């Protein structure tokens, strides 16, 4: 048995580690694009990581979604504003999959300070779930994440992911009901509608157990 | 791991502090935009701040849409009336952004009064809610809106969480029903209707469990 | 034998003193925050223990839930509210946690006085019972709690920290019988709903044995 | 009889022992990867067993949970906090498996001083069996665990067992009564609930004899 038929035999499973690599984060070929906008608008190579770490945090109490507007500028850059930032991250990869690669150094960091998502109130979350109210909180346990060095203060409960896994649902299922079905946005097809449906009809509710 | 892929070890999560900012409350540049105009139209800058609290306590009252008429002239101005505070304010951002800026500050403005929003009745809250009766409540836990010095009085309990959740779905289910699908308002379009919907097609209801 | 797997000789059992820390009890650094906001509010530093003395046993005749409203001011303030000093207790660790750090304390204080909790018969407790009808009543003999310095007069019997456990299982379920199991407040999940259940079908008993 | 059919003789049970090991208590592979970072994050080596004493201790006044919330700082590190000590086991075994491991010792330095788990009277523990109130105490007569030189003070009494049984029942069905039975986290089948269950349907009951 050789070729794509060998059977291992103990040695592989012992010696070899897979490099886990997720097409959900941003890529190490992503990151390095955003290294080279980055430096050449200006931001310091001293603090590159603290800038993009500024960035994701601020990506949690608004959204990760590439119509966000962000607000103002972090203390790691030289003044580049946070929309700048974001701008060139959307030439390369997704906002959320940039996001989604800090997202358990966001989670530390929002657990040390006790600092929950800014608009956990507005979004729904009960406030024994608060901490779970981001989108790319997914992230906090993908191994192609960054992982801070000593390890996540308290992983996620099963609540949090329950709550999170809800208004992900929430979320999602209402912005495709401001979407259409429409193939194509020619006005032959789409007849001047936006949704093509009316108030009543896109109304979105999760059905009961 | 350098660049964007150095790992963060403990002294980050220690001393940083992310000053919160949020797109869902008027910004610090919004905020400084306000001033300006307030001080040419001749606001006292000694009650600069009680002007803007009496108008988003009179704002919990009456609603704070863009199309809101403001009523009268708040104690704190030099004889300048509500709706020109407002108008000024809608040049830079929303009124709602606004209000949920100073959402705190009136939140415990209207627990230490025992004085619910006006219109709580109206809106068809029970009287159990009716504290939760104003639009811009979900800014009271927002960090990016001004809490009071020594903290909410009370904080929402659950129950006023999902009856103002229930009543954001009404109205804005109820607005949107008043409004068109119709992705331009030329007549070509629009073919002359309003909402482009009978009455019964246009009834809004909450599906029940 | 070093390391994590040293073996411990009996020097280290005669000799070591573990300082007692709970998380059910307010920690040293919330009652340094709690010290530093009460006397910027001016509580008087000569009487600042008085004052949280007498905030605690006025707890123990209302609850020490979140939503609780303090009536009056003590004795120990310089006039200010056992409402204001709550609420600045609520911006650091909650009222509950910082009533089982002077639980001993106020044990104390009752039993001197013969003075039980003021609605122990409307919380279904016996007469025999009635000083054990406070929450953080499982705080008197944590010793992370204030003991005071000659000791408690009485220990709890054990009927009543029977008739305590009893009363703690009535009010929590009571208590979640009103709030829901939705992981979302949002009206998509809620349909409008407060506790997502019938009047009958909430009705908490203990079963008989 | 050779291969797997040899019959044992009186030489193999005089001469051989077995090194206990256990699946329930941290492995010695687990304790090496637990002093690399120890030591990464600058925790001393000639104090690096009474660190983990001490944070062993301190755990058995709180939970040894994923979720428990750590403290503060014992006088063994060089200042680094009981919650970073933490957050670092888990990353290799449960933090409970690891103490687990230093059971009999913690057992031992609480008999000694007199001092029992500090939450015993709101785990509903009777004076009497108030010392088998921490979880993990069924590690003290586990051999593979850390055992003091001179042996245990004083073995657990078969009513501190009986306790220690019956409270592990409550608080693990407790526990499993505000977990679910979803099989996946996803909306599509938990319907936005977090326990699928009435407060009503959730009451644990240990049924009488």
């Amino acid at each position: 048995a050789s070729g794509l038929f060998t059977i291992p035999d103990g040695d592989f499973f012992s010696t070899a580690r897979a490099i886990v690599a997720s097409n959900a984060v941003a890529t190490n070929e992503d990151l390095s694009k955003i290294e080279a906008i980055w430096k050449d608008m200006k931001v310091p190579t001293d603090t590159m990581a603290q800038a993009a770490w500024d960035l994701v945090r601020h990506c949690a109490d608004v959204g990760s979604s590439a119509q966000t507007e962000m607000i103002d500028t972090g203390p790691y850059s030289n003044g580049i504003s946070r929309a700048r930032l974001a701008a060139a991250i959307k030439e390369v990869c997704t906002l959320r999959q940039f996001c989604m690669k800090y997202a358990p150094v966001v989670w530390n960091w929002m657990l040390t300070n006790n600092s929950p998502p800014a608009n956990w109130q507005a979004q729904g979350f009960k406030p024994e779930h608060k901490f779970a109210a981001f989108d790319f909180f997914n992230g906090v346990t993908n191994p192609a994440a960054i992982m801070p060095k000593e390890g996540l203060i308290r992983p996620p409960s099963e609540a949090e992911m329950n709550a999170a896994q809800t208004a992900a649902f929430v979320k999602i299922t209402k912005a495709r009901a401001q979407s259409n079905d429409f193939a194509s946005l020619d006005a032959a097809v789409t007849r001047g509608r936006i949704t093509g449906t009316t108030t009543a009809e896109a109304v979105v509710t999760l059905p009961p157990p």
